[PDB]
């Protein structure tokens, strides 16, 4: 949904992508909001970690900041791309839905759309589509990427090199689940199936490996 | 953007069409809101004008709430439509996926996804789509629908019942410009060009016409 957190932030990114320096001054200009305000909220902000006003009083993005305003901007291009290539929208009305589409975008959409598009290299205006390494398009950790529904999915590592316990490891060598090998998931504990056998995961395990 | 307006208007639209009658209880339930909160927003709709609680404490959307209302199910469902048919997004995320996009799809682009989309009865769970004559695919008040761009558009209607000075009449008929036929626009005063001449309107003409 619409933060402003995010608004700020792709707006840092913006200008410095532009080669202006992320000052106070030039952001609340940009967004269009009073001085008083963009303090009030950047002083938030800093409290969050996610920038902090350096000595030339510009704003520095903090690594999180950073890859939070990377996410929005690419969901804002990826959506730009949607509006052109696809849906045929107004050429010049594609910046202005794409500044809100950006905020409600989930990452799954995204995926799809990197799937769905023929070229997600640039945005329709010449920009490049940052973040798609972050996108996913190593992984998610079976314990938070498996539900009650017993969906497939791919092993992209097993992390056996940070295991203590390793009574498991012929488990998943019987049920031939190896790294690029597709299998099921279900969190109800974590039992990956594969090669029609299931393969209930210990906690350990269940935190390293990811699909 | 997203309103709380339009998420409480939605959700008595969907009790209603559900065959459940909008008491404050339910749809508290329903947006996962408490009740002194909801008290507290329905008693802001209704100085809006956009309901009014009737005898029984049930919801009454008023005619201007119940035209919103619409505009974000139809929104909501023209989303999901672009969900399932074009994005692919997983079935069991297109809902609340599209409840976040109906309080940011512009009408310009459900009218595209009109054009696009192969069939727009339904949403892929089976409801009907809803306002899609208001949506419009009579016109719009070439005043409102001009700017210093030239854009094409169509004629829906002239009005020249409600005219007082009839002048320009004839000017209309000479450069061929009736109803049903696509002319230039640009705001700058109102002067639609068609037939290779421009008719420059007069305040009355410029409000009644339709584009
Ligand atoms: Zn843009
Ligand atoms: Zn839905």
């Amino acid at each position: 949904l619409v933060d402003t957190t995010e608004m700020y932030l792709r707006t840092i990114y913006e200008l410095e992508a532009e080669g202006v320096t992320p000052l106070r001054a030039r952001i609340a200009e940009r967004l269009e909001q009073s001085g008083p305000t963009v303090s009030q909220t950047v002083a938030r902000m800093e409290r969050d970690g996610l920038v902090v006003v350096a000595s030339d009083r510009s704003l520095q993005m903090t690594p999180t900041g950073r890859t939070l305003a990377t996410a929005v901007m690419r969901k804002h291009r990826l959506a730009e791309r949607l509006l052109t290539d696809i849906i045929g929208l107004d050429i010049n009305k594609v910046h202005d839905e794409a500044c809100r589409w950006e905020h409600v975008m989930s990452d799954e959409v995204e995926r799809r759309l990197v799937k769905v598009l023929k070229d997600v290299s640039r945005s329709p205006f010449g920009n490049p589509i940052p973040g798609l390494d972050e996108l996913g398009v190593p992984g998610t950790r079976v314990i938070d990427a498996a539900t009650s529904m017993p969906r497939k999915v791919r092993i992209v590592q097993i992390n056996e090199i940070f295991q203590v316990e390793t009574d498991q490891f012929t488990q998943l060598l019987d049920a031939d689940i190896r790294v690029g090998s597709e299998v099921e998931i279900v969190d109800r504990h974590i039992t990956l199936s594969h090669n029609g056998k299931d393969v209930e995961l210990l906690d350990d395990l269940a935190h390293t490996i990811r699909i």
